[PDB]
């Protein structure tokens, strides 16, 4: 099976559509592993990784996402695809090493997620929180990536020099860390200012890491940039995960926040509104200012915001 | 009427096209009864049913479909044909008794449909809802089937033992009930787990029952698997019928849901993309896994889904 992935060929029709931001992987489950291979090949080249190792890596990454409602294998590939479209539209802004790292990082950014937030683990003294005090899950995700890399025949970065091996791990590490939404708000705030004053410079490494940060957020949340019926369905998976967590708290005696409370569904429409206004819109707005070809992301997001506004009005 | 049918020979220029999953019966209206005959002869043999009784039965079946926009005689034969194509492409898996039963089941699965859903009937306290509390129309459909079998000169299962007769009515009954879409979701979900755990055993009768059910669902929805110009037009019949149910609710003065509401005509494309994603795609996806030969159904379904995307996007 991990061999059948090597003889995979992407259908011609899909070769055209995969380039667009709005593309939806959802109806093509059996092709997701192959879709990642294709995307890595178009962005980085066909002789970048050894195909054997690359295919073994990908299959092992799929195996280590759980059967949870939202933070699953589908999510990993969804996030990788959006990165791909960002990279493709701003190709020469990034180095070979960065594109390698960011795609792999997107594929790995939620590895071994259990369906629980950083709040939960920390509040209920889960061992993961004892090990990782800030950005709990995200640190575990990066730890999971290294583990897979160190498996027999799984080290896709074996052709690299020591120097480039370290550089790419660090790129991946910051990238995964950056998907902690707790860190997004500060990041986006800084970038907005640097853009306003005209002080943002891509050759400044810390500015560069900030940009990559924002890119990781945009990709993590891109399911709000898909066509309305796709986003609506994803919303169900997201909320199915939140409610499952809130129920765990109710069993433990403690009342969950509204977002995680299956008894507060009425509040959901207004919760989506709040999320779009406070998080998602300002995310893609800042991104479009820095990387103008990412405009379609902001555009789609605005469409979905507009939709939720109709729901609140009574449709 | 039944006598001109005994004389019927399918024209040779359709002897190959008929075997294709995407075959459209639409241009061949007055051949529909003969096409069924033909499909039965090829899949069960010309020795299976007495030709006189079989012809009488088909014509009574035809007359007991009402002149409704979608749940009519055309749909009955369209669904039967898809079953034909499945059975043909999995030559060895199903028993003689199963094949006899499944074709008859498909042709009868919507008998005497009134163009109203179950919830409509239960809502407004229709005598049929008072009779069958769950799967209301489906239990009526089967009832209509048994009535026609028990007409004079119509019992096509005359040449079966008492035991086989009981088995084949059980096969038909379960298959008709399974076309209740409410039960589809549970069934597909179980089947997915069984494939995933590898615990799916076709020696297990209640596993066969589940598989048969999924095939029923697949055939029932197969209008989403035809060539675009055929799928696009059948959609208009489906919604005509949804809207008539809503109109009836609005005559009575009650608000229907958007699917049935014709003041929501514009949202049909979005409504199609949603349905394909939440219902059609997972159906044929799980069917293809269980029965690899049925893959052309999924492929066709994917092609029509992207067509709706283009409609929504103005392409
Ligand atoms: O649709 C949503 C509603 C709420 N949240 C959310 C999540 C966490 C924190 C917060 C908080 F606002 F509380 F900080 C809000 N995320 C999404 C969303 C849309 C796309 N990905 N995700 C997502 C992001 C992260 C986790 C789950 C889902
Ligand atoms: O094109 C469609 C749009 C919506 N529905 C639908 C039907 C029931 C429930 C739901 C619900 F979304 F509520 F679950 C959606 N079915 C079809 C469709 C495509 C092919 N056959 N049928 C079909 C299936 C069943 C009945 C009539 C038509
Ligand atoms: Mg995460
Ligand atoms: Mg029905
Ligand atoms: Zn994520
Ligand atoms: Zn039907």
């Amino acid at each position: 099976e991990w061999q059948g992935l090597m003889q995979f060929t992407l259908p011609v029709r899909l070769c055209k559509e995969i380039e667009l931001f709005h593309f939806d992987i959802g109806p093509f489950e059996n092709m997701w592993p192959g879709i990642f291979v294709y995307m890595v090949h178009r962005s980085c080249g066909t002789s970048c990784f050894e195909l054997e190792k690359l295919c073994r890596f990908i299959m092992s990454v799929k195996k280590n996402y759980r059967r949870v409602p939202y933070h699953n294998w589908k999510h990993a590939v969804t996030v990788a695809h959006c990165m791909y479209a960002i990279l493709q539209n701003n190709h020469t802004l990034f180095t070979d090493l960065e594109r390698k790292g960011l795609l792999i990082a997107c594929l790995c950014h939620d590895l071994d997620h259990r369906g629980f937030s950083n709040s939960y683990l920390q509040k209920f003294d889960h061992p993961l929180a004892a090990l990782y005090s800030t950005s709990t899950m995200e640190q575990h995700h990066f730890s999971q990536t290294v583990s897979i890399l160190q498996l027999e025949g799984h080290n896709i970065f074996s052709t690299l020099s020591s120097s480039e091996y370290e550089q790419v791990l660090e790129i991946i590490r910051k990238a995964i860390i950056a998907t902690d939404l707790a860190l997004y708000f500060g990041n986006r705030k800084q970038l907005e200012e640097m853009y306003q004053t005209g002080s943002l410079n891509l050759n400044n490494q810390s500015h560069r890491d900030r940009v990559i940060g924002l890119m990781m957020t945009a990709c993590d949340l891109c399911s709000v940039t898909k066509l309305w019926p796709v986003t609506k369905l994803t919303a169900n998976d997201i909320y199915a995960e939140f409610w499952a967590e809130g129920d765990e708290m109710k069993k433990l005696g403690i009342q969950p926040i509204p977002m995680m409370d299956r008894d507060k569904k009425d509040e959901v429409p207004q919760g989506q509104l709040g999320f779009y206004n406070a998080v998602a819109i300002p995310c893609y707005t800042t991104l479009t200012q820095i990387l103008p070809p990412t405009e379609p992301l902001l555009k789609a997001c605005r469409d979905n915001l507009s939709q939720w506004e109709k729901v609140i009005r009574g449709e």
